[PDB]
Parts: structure tokens; C-alpha cells; sequence
């Protein structure tokens, strides 16, 4: 099988820093290279998405 890429990992929770969806937490899911699927905490929202790791960050 397999252990994990070099880089930050799935199921913490972050917060949007900077853009569009700033002050927007929500658990990680998957770890793309420099883009990051996550899913955000909002009912409002039924689905996941995606943002940058510059856009994410680890609080």
C-alpha cells in the first residue's frame, strides 16, 4: 500500500485566510499538490469543494 506524500494531510480543521470565502472553516478531505479538497461547514452548502493552499490555513 501506501503511507503519504510529503505535505499536509487530510481531516484537520482550517479556515479560509485570504479571498473570496475568507473566514470560512471546515474540515479537510483530500490533498491535491498545491490545491486542497476540503468540505466546508454550512448547511446552506451541499457539496465539497476546492481551494488552493494559500487560500487554506491551518489554525
Amino acid at each position: 500500500g501506501s503511507s503519504g506524500s510529503s505535505g499536509f494531510q487530510p481531516g484537520d480543521n482550517v479556515e479560509v485566510c485570504e479571498g473570496e470565502l475568507i473566514n470560512l472553516q471546515g474540515k479537510i478531505l483530500s490533498v491535491d499538490g498545491n490545491k486542497i479538497t476540503i468540505m466546508p461547514k454550512h448547511e446552506d452548502l451541499k457539496d465539497m469543494l476546492e481551494f488552493p493552499a494559500q487560500e487554506l490555513r491551518k489554525y
